[PDB]
This record gives structure tokens, sequence and C-alpha cells, in this order.
């Protein structure tokens, strides 16, 4: 059964939303109330909302984002907003934020706007979304390539933005269209690491993945591979036993790069599910990077461009036969 | 001194902010991080932003607000992204919110899209935007006329909706333009109050302004006219000494219903400052509204169209000689 959805800024909006419910007790509404305020006559009609809704949500905004007034401004009211407002040169955001805060920026016209790479996402390019796993219409892959190609789309033609910055070397970008300057930046920086020999132990990392179901695939990779220690995933909320979990506030990336500094003689082997992270790592020194692909798993867990960029990368992609691992 | 701003979704693309910012020693930026998740590394890199930028702002959003991925999904997780998606049948919000959440919006093409009214600004005809004390650039007034203008022409044309619904009986609408069904979509409910003749006592209340400023004009209000109560405006922070202050988790026309029908035979007098509140109430029985003119304040403290709608409300505009009271 479809849902409907509303969306309200003020009181007297939450109580035309009310109006609406129940001119409609058969269907089912989520509302968001949207406020950058607080106090007690916001909470009673958002409680009489949360009573009537199938679902409601509170989402409150920092002060002074809307520019604009539900009611009828006075001069008074008019110059505090006018002077409030923050004079902006230049805005600098991901490619694909230009899609989601897109009329943020219109409201800033005359401002420059640069941007930087959402993250791998930037890697896949335009032709990719063309083919065949992408082809047959209904599919969830062929939703996901009519979304990216719509949203590339908008983030290279509207509001115009003049330089994109790349965290990638030696990979083309999506947003390389010949509109704008790229410019590679590098975020990790190699030299001062003083690294020397690998004349000391191995350690092995095996970067977790934030999928459930992998939970036995990696503690057998763990075990066939003796990998000692896992780099848990952020958004990971499992356990790997007989494996070591690394606990640390740095992204893997600083992580290792702190150890290769303390331990400039250490060979470091990083094992992982085709994560995006070892793209940034393969040109770190002494570090190794596998990319494991088990066999039990469909060939299409993976999209297609994955195993090209890995490879396009000089990351081997080893076979795990995880089904001889008991 | 114009402001750099930064807008970034990920613990990456904070990493890329550093190094933009470091390139840029001299210049101000404030960075805001949005994010659907909370970790211990999310923490550490903001605090590191925290340190670096003039300005940092962490503006947590809903899970599965953002239907794309930084990262190149696997099978899995288009999956559980496919299927968190709330399938989404009609979606009714103000109509400015048009604008705003226009980039949602787009993201459900088929949905069937119905407006509400903001509140009072949707009183304000665009023909009105144009006249005089609009007119000269560079001050406050144009660069409101030219944002309201364009706000409306968005809302107007883009993400086509069918129908608005007003709560105001009896006043041109600015979304009346003829591409929509109009629907008055009455708030209040006044049969049932059973309200009789006023052969009870009076009570007078003055709408309380937002507007420090206003204080002293305010108490010289209520003693001047005999007012015993003050109902704050929500976004108030001050007192009336010699008033007494309601205090109800209603907003004010909910407030009043609810005390003519406990009070059927007790005129009601509700004095104020222009408030949009006022448009609602003209209508109810047993209540009589005063727009207050304060001498002192200038003529265009207020926008012109504002003492028209109330004149073609029936409200009288009562010229106060706020100087001539101690
Ligand atoms: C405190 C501050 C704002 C000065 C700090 C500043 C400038 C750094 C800042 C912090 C954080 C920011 O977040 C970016 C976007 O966040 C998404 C919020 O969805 C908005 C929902 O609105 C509902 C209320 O609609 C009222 C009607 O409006 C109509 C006029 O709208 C014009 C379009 O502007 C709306 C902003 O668009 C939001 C997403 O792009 C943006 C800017
Ligand atoms: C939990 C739930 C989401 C399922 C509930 C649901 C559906 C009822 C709901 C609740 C609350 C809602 O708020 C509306 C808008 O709020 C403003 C948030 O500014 C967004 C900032 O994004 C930064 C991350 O960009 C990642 C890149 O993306 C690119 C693709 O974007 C396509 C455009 O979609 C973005 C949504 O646009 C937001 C404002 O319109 C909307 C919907």
């Amino acid at each position: 059964e479809p849902v409907n959805l509303i969306f309200c800024y003020t009181i007297l909006q939450m109580k035309v939303a009310e109006r609406i419910m129940a001119q409609h007790p058969g269907e089912r509404f989520y509302v968001v109330l949207m406020s950058e305020n607080r106090n007690e006559k916001y909470d009673y009609y958002f409680n009489q909302i949360k009573d009537k809704a199938e679902w409601a949500y509170f989402f409150h905004l920092p002060y002074g984002l809307n520019k604009s007034f539900n009611f009828i401004p006075t001069m008074a009211e008019l110059k505090v907003k006018a002077m409030l407002l923050p004079k902006v040169k230049r805005i600098y955001l991901a490619s694909l934020e230009k899609v989601s805060i897109a009329a943020f920026l219109s409201t800033y016209p005359d401002a420059e706007i640069k941007t930087f790479d959402d993250g791998t996402i930037n890697l896949i390019q335009s032709s990719s979304y063309l083919g065949d796993e992408f082809s047959v219409n209904g599919t969830i892959k062929r939703n996901f390539a009519r979304m990216m190609i719509g949203d590339w789309s908008i983030a290279k033609t509207r509001n115009a933005s003049d330089e994109h910055y790349t965290i990638f070397k030696g990979l083309k970008n999506i947003m390389d269209d010949g509109r704008r300057k790229m410019t590679y930046l590098p975020l990790f920086d190699a030299s001062e690491l003083k690294a020397g020999d690998e004349t000391g132990g191995t350690v092995r990392i095996l970067l977790g993945s934030p999928d459930k179901e992998m939970k036995e695939i990696s503690e057998k990779a763990a075990k066939n591979f003796n990998i000692q220690y896992v780099a848990p995933h952020p958004r990971q909320t499992y356990g790997l036993s007989g494996v070591t979990t690394l606990n640390s506030p740095y992204v893997i990336e600083d992580y290792i790069l702190r150890e290769i500094k303390k331990n400039p003689h250490t060979r470091y082997e990083i094992y992982t599910f085709f994560s995006g992270a070892a793209l940034t790592m393969k040109d770190f020194p002494n570090v190794h990077v596998y990319a494991l692909k088990p066999a039990s798993l469909p060939e299409d867990y993976w999209l297609k461009p994955v195993y090209a960029l890995f490879t396009q990368s000089g990351i081997p992609i080893l076979t795990f036969d995880d089904k001889l691992v008991p």
C-alpha cells in the first residue's frame, strides 16, 4: 500500500496536515516537521501528529537556513535576516551534492563553485552505466543506472562549477568532461614515512565487510590466509571470532600511514572484499593490497566495473574457495 | 571579508576539506558535515574540522534520506536501499517548500503533488512585488521582492502540482494562477462553539510582538487601551510588566476557540501590531480584532500590502499615539 508524505514547517501547517489526514482516514501518512525552533506549542501539535500519522519525524534545522518567511515580514525582520546572511564568495562540495543541495546553491548565484569526489562512485564512467548488467528494465540495477545517469547530468550541467578535485591518481573520473579543471589532490602524505626494506615481520589486516552475511566468509578468509587482524568497517555491527579487531579513531588509511612511520621495516598486507579504501592505499610504501573474490558468491555480487578498476589499479584479485575452509 | 562554504558527507571528504583549508590559510571557512551516521571516527575528523574552521556544524540526517552511494554499491547494498524505500503515491507540502525541497521531490517523479499555504505570505499578490517600495536596486526590500518573485515562479512552474489548499477565505492567493485547483480548507471549526449574545464581560488580549524594540510600545498599548492580557509570540523572549501573560500549549486561534466555547457570552477583543493570526480570527464569533499602528514607527515598518489586507478583511486600523502615553 503506497504512502502519502506531508512536509510542514509551521504549527498552522501541521494543523492543515491534520485536516488532510482526517479526510483520508483510510490512507497511510508519513509526516515530517522541519523547524529551526523549539517550544511547548511546537511539541503539542507535533505530538498530535505523532498520534495520528503512521510515522512522524521532527527534523531540526540550523537557525538562519531559511532566507524566506511564511508570514509577511516587517522592516525589522527583513533587516535581521539580511545581516545574519554570511557573504559567500565560494562553495566547495561533493560532486553529487550539486544535486542534493542544489536549492541552497541556487540562493548564491554569484558564488564560485568547486567540487571534489564523492568517493569511488566517481570512478564509474558514463559508458559503464550503458551495458548489459544495467540493461533489463524493472531491475534494481537498471533503476540504479538510471538514477546515476540523471544525477551526473545534473552535477555536470547545472550550477556551473569550474574545478573538480579528485583523490584518485590515474583513474578516469566521471566529472572529467572538459567543462572544468581536473585537479589531483593527494590526500595522504607518503614522503616522510621514511619506509625502508621489508626486513621485519608481515602484518596482515582484513578490511571488514559492513554486510552481516559476510561474517562466515570473513572468518574463513582470516583462517585461510592467516590474517591476524581485522579493521572493522565503520558501519559494521559484528565481530570475527579468532581475529583481533583493531580499535582506532583513524580511518584505515591514516592508521596504516601511522603504522608505516612507526614500523618502517614491516610488510603490511591488506586483504579486502573489494573495499574502495584499497584504491587509495595501493600506492602506499610497504603496503600490499589483495582483493578476495569468494567462490560461493554470485559473479554479480559486485558490479562489473569494480573488477576492472581493481585490475587497472594493479591490485591482484584472488579467487577464494571459501567452501574448502571448515 | 567573504566566507567560503564547504559541504561534506563522508570522512574522506572532510580530509579533502582540511587539505583545501590548509592551502587557503588566509581565508575564512564555514564547514558543514551532513551524515546519517554517528561514531568515533566521524567525531575525530569532525573535531579536527572544528579546530581548523572559523565555524563548523554537524547536521544530522535521517537514515535512508540519501538513495545514492558515495562508494560503488554491492548487489546486497542496492537491495537494502531499494526496499527501505517507501513507495510514495502523493506528497503534500507548503507552496514554497516546492523550492526548498525540490531535489527530494524530483526523486519521486510519479507522485501526485498538492500544496498548502505557507502562511500569510501567500496573500501578497505578484503585482505587489512590482511597486514602488520594492523598486530601488540595492535595497533590502528590492532583494526581498526579487527572491519572492523567483521563488513563486519556481513553485508555480516546476514539479507540477494540481491542487492548492488555502486557509484564507476571500483573499486572493499568489498560487491561484489557473494551473491548479484552489481549495478552501477551513482550519478552525466555529459551529458547535454555541456562542451567544455578548452579555458577559469583555476580555482584551494583546498579541505580543517577537520584536524586542516593541516592548515599550506594547506596554504603552496595554495601558492605553486597558488590555489585561498578552498572548506572547512563540518567538518572544521578554515580558510586559503590568500585563498578565497567557500561558498555553495552544496557538492563539485554538486557545480563543476553546475560551469561546467555555464562555459563550464573553466579548473577546484582540489587539495586534498587524499579526498574521488576525487574518484567521476575524471571522470567529464574539471576537473583535483591532490592528494598532503606533505613530512613532515609520510608515514603512510594515509593507504596504499589509495595510490593504487588513482593510480588505474588515479589520479596523487604529492610529496609536504611543508618545502620549507615559
Ligand atoms: C546557519 C546557516 C544556515 C547560516 C549556516 C550555513 C549557511 C553554512 C548552512 C548550513 C547548513 C546548510 O545545509 C544545506 C541544505 O540542508 C537541507 C535542508 O532542507 C530544507 C528544508 O526547508 C524547509 C523550509 O522551507 C521554507 C521555504 O523556503 C523556501 C525558499 O527555499 C529556497 C531554497 O532554499 C532552501 C535551502 O535548500 C535546502 C537544500 O538545498 C546550508 C547552509
Ligand atoms: C527516513 C526517510 C528519509 C525514508 C523518511 C522520508 C522519506 C519521509 C523523508 C524525511 C525527511 C526528508 O527531508 C527532505 C529534505 O531534507 C533536506 C536534506 O538535505 C540533503 C543533503 O544531502 C547531502 C548528501 O548528499 C549525497 C548526494 O546525494 C545525491 C543525490 O541527491 C538527489 C537529491 O536528493 C537529495 C534530497 O534532497 C534534499 C532536499 O530536497 C525527506 C524524506
